[PDB]
């Protein structure tokens, strides 16, 4: 009809789908390496590195050349300095994805930015020039995107308020539209913080309530759902509470907001670990894919629960490399193994 | 959280879960026989019989009476007359489904109204007094209501318009709530007629944002997926084309249609028929089927595609009853067979 | 363009742009004697008088026979009963209007359903057969409607919530296109209820946020302006605090709440009294057309503040009905005046 | 209560609404010159001069510097070059406006971008970085801002589509509300284009829809009506209408569609003039101001209607420099009249 979307290129299209499912492929997932330089900083301050370029170089260069990585992760989310880097040995980065077959992303936000008399509720920044910079980082290697959306819950003050859905609504469909226009892979992450002591009940309404605005809004900007992921928020007490929910609960009530709200059109589900422990994010993905087979694939899009150990057994020591490889290895494949319902553990409600 | 629905009794949840489930039963799927007094009179006179009580109470009765029905047929919709009418011999319409195992359910809106100052866009009517004819419902049998909500496409003339839209999500919303505070699962109509010469994915593109507007709605109004139902009209070419879309057609953009906008916790997609043949109607749903699996059972609530032979065979004539039962267990077995997609025929695009 | 409203009839729209002008006409405002069997029952029962028909129509022949009520009255908001009721002595209502010149109103919903899952939040019903009922009521003589929705203010539970900001808006924008499209200037009556101990800041936000999704919803289902009228509360504390604000302080409040939302071809403002004593309803209108010239008029539309000392002074026995006429007399006058901001009295935040 | 927007700041509020007053003074208006490099190009194309830095410095001075000039221009958009540039003489631009009285503002955005899968439908991008970027503007003596959306009205393709409007409204709500933040009067600028050969209804209908869309989501972003200021187009027939209608029937429209769409808090509506004549734009306004009292400023944001004639008089000259400021102020008076609906020409349907 005519005011509707135009038709999207088929041969963009079927490049979109074709790379969403590979990421989103059986028994593996994602690992979000895209720190930028203020966060690597918290990660490096935590066991006493400095943040250098040659020490981010040092760092990726250990998880990118992992040999066997690309059994279990599917692609590696970069920030834009590691997009462009070269190893210390002189490789390219996205050379060492490329050789474990391990699909190159690329985080593209501009970071966040407090909306205007809210109670410090965050716009997610960066659509401009973004069209442009999905161009050149295509042509790098990049082959999909993410950017990150924040929601708070806290029923005293209202939140997340109106607003704030609206807006990361609106900024998630824009970026992802514009993704797509590009030939890149949206990876849509509205996340919900953990922060406050509300109950799993609580998160799963906000999360519903969230994701059907996402989604409304994905469709009202012509996303093509074909070609997109989720990254979103398991479904958890918040993080001061004294009790975490039992892995059962997580996986009952975030596969059920899933289902309340994600169309399945959409390939892949590839979960944030948001501050669980590498054990839990394992555990969680696993108890869901016992419940399958499901509409979509829920699997991994890990930081913090695929380096937190990682990074524990580096130490900034380059002679710690191998075995920090290792333990890098190990939890890659426990949550393949968890993707498949085959994790075995490491050291109705309506 | 503050400001969000009130959780849904899960007594009730779990009776309205349960029923959807049984109504979306494989191998069976729904007989629409809640044709109003205007309707049927329409039905009689392609054949010629008097729109009386009495002939609406013999051929109501002949269709379920029809021994081993419930094979095929899971539910059967009725007007108010036939929920609290008796057959020719005595016995009441909801015994003799329920001799059968079929579940009774009951039109409830109240018909259609123009939009003011729109181009004779229809809103549907209703709401005033549902909730307490909803109670009754229940108490005279019913578990399941229908509600149904039109649409036309006219690229020419921008339909269907936002306000269009808008209404027939608000109403739909309202009322499957309605149904649901009062243990009735509310099966979703909204019918985008096949009025006009557009293409089948012109078709394609307004159910896509029909249904998107329309789940929104849904959420919403705290209405449970798990325990509502979804009648659409399949996505095919406008009935002024001369040439009918190959069923493969039909099914790919149908199925495609419904995995960009229907959440899986919905538990079924009841296509209405929406004047094809008996034929189509079948081979249609059975393509869908052969294209399995899928998140939600694909299966029918037909009326003409149920009843059209039926009618011809009875020709108002009393002798033609085995006969007219004959013929619609035939159809009841194609589209029983159809939801499996093992009927056999009888007499990517982005 | 295609897609858009067609027009409105120009005769129609004349009339009620003409009628709506009349209603709030300088010096004048309405009566709202639109009191149903239950709420009249109320009334009467805080001074003790069986609520009987023929009370109800002495009573109201009562208001409508005083002499010389139309000086400062220039609609009367009835109840179907009274539209189509007579005089103790014979006289039609509305032929006691019509010779006072005081054009009749009629209320029009149905009453309040809560909407499921919420808290007894409140959805109006009243759409059903309302086209109908709006020629017959033209027909008997009314010139305009009423249609009442209710929004309570609940920090703690987040009321009023979206849903019913929504239902409110769609409710009224229903009704407002249909009353127009049957010749009948819509009154438009959102109240936000006083109950609650929040501040006249709290009423302020929740009046605009409430105001701003009413007329938007107008605009969308192509409601005339210039042919209807709004009935909205007055901006002030909640009924529970034990310091009601200054007068000077619910007329700033008040003003701008309704010239931040409330767009200038709208003619007439006519507010609700909402549980206000006689005096301060007639003050705090007072306050407000001393900040005049507005953009709109600014004028009332009272039952309890026109008619409780009335009550009071007829108690029920025939023999004070002068008396009753008189104080009726004297709080219409009060209120006329107060129109033009020359109500003597009686016995920037940003 | 809670959910609700922040209280702003009393001080910037009050700011905020005493500037907007200001630019929306009776008898005066705004000098739009914020010409981008490109669009000064075209401007300087039109009558042969290079488009070099020093000759955007000549004509920017030959502007400001104009005597008296204050008379009638209140404020004066700047292109950002300009308002960190000096004259040829070596003065500020800024130091110019401010011996005259008249305000400096800011254009901010950057510029239009297809919105994906639209047909060459617009976005408005800058909000990355705006909010420190209105902070530089600010010290540098800018006190409003502008920010230019742009929609086309074409039938046959159903523009402006739903995503043009939410797309426009959304990013000027954001840059209103994130300027209001910084102590800049926002101008909200919804320009819908002339082109087409569409009639005055066409053009009125869809203001009407996107001004009613702009308000809403003012008011969803918090954005104070009392600092802003908007800049629509007339009402006018499209540009490829070989009858230009009545400045009766413009002024009846354009009047019509502001009162039927913008709350009478808002101070000033400070007109584009879009391609219209020097003579039109100047007897188009003072036809609205026969019409008045208004609810708000009814006045002028002049580029090329200012501009057109002092530039055919500079031709690139140095020595016509007198007589172009003389023509600058002849159509300065000419607006200024007309914004008292006194000037006197040079050389209801609902
Ligand atoms: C994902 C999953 O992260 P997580 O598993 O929550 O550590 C990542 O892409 C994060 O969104 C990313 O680490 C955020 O980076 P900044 O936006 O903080 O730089
Ligand atoms: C369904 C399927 O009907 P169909 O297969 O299209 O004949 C039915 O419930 C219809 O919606 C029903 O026949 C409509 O009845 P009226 O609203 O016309 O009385
Ligand atoms: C108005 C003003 O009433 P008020 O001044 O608040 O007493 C009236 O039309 C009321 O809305 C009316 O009394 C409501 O009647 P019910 O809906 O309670 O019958
Ligand atoms: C206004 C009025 O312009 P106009 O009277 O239509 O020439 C200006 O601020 C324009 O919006 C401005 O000239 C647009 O500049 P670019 O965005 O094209 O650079």
């Amino acid at each position: 009809m005519s005011g509707y979307g135009l038709p999207i290129s088929q041969e963009v299209a079927k490049e979109l789908a074709e790379n969403a499912r590979k990421i989103a492929a059986p028994g593996k997932g994602i690992l979000a390496a895209d720190e930028s330089t203020g966060t690597i900083k918290k990660r490096f301050d935590s066991i006493g590195v400095e943040n250098t370029e040659a020490n981010r170089a040092f760092y990726r260069d250990l998880l990118f050349s992992t040999k066997g990585l690309g059994q279990y992760i599917s692609g590696a989310i970069l920030f834009e300095e590691t997009l462009y880097q070269k190893s210390p040995s002189g490789v390219p980065m996205v050379d060492l994805l490329k050789a474990e077959g391990i699909i190159p992303g690329i985080k593209v936000d501009k970071g966040l930015e407090t909306l205007p008399l809210t109670d410090d509720e965050k716009a997610t920044m960066g659509l401009d020039g973004l069209s442009e910079r999905c161009k050149k980082y295509y042509e790098a290697g990049a082959r999909f995107a993410k950017w990150r959306a924040v929601l708070s819950i806290d029923p005293a003050k209202g939140k997340p308020t109106n607003l704030s859905i609206t807006e990361v609504a609106h900024g998630l469909a824009r970026y992802a539209a514009i993704c797509q226009a590009n030939r890149l892979v949206p990876i849509v992450e509205p996340e919900i913080l953990t922060d406050g002591s509300h109950d799993i009940t609580v998160c799963a309404e906000v999360t519903e309530r969230v994701l059907a605005a996402v989604f409304k809004a994905l469709n009202d900007h012509h996303v093509l759902l074909e070609g997109a992921l989720l990254k979103p928020n398991m479904v958890t007490h918040g993080s001061d509470c004294p009790k975490p929910a039992s892995h059962e609960e997580i996986a009952f009530y975030t596969v059920r907001s899933l289902k309340r709200t994600v169309p399945p059109a959409l390939p892949g589900v590839m979960f944030l670990s948001g501050g669980q422990s590498e054990e839990d994010a394992s555990l969680n993905l696993n108890e869901m894919n016992k419940m399958g087979p499901h509409p979509f694939q829920l699997s991994f899009s890990y930081g913090r629960a695929l380096q937190a150990s990682c990074l524990k057994a580096w130490k900034g020591v380059p002679e710690n490399k191998a075995k920090a490889q290792q333990v890098l290895m190990e939890r890659a494949r426990a949550n393949g193994e968890a993707q498949l319902g085959k994790y075995g553990g490491g050291a109705y409600v309506y």
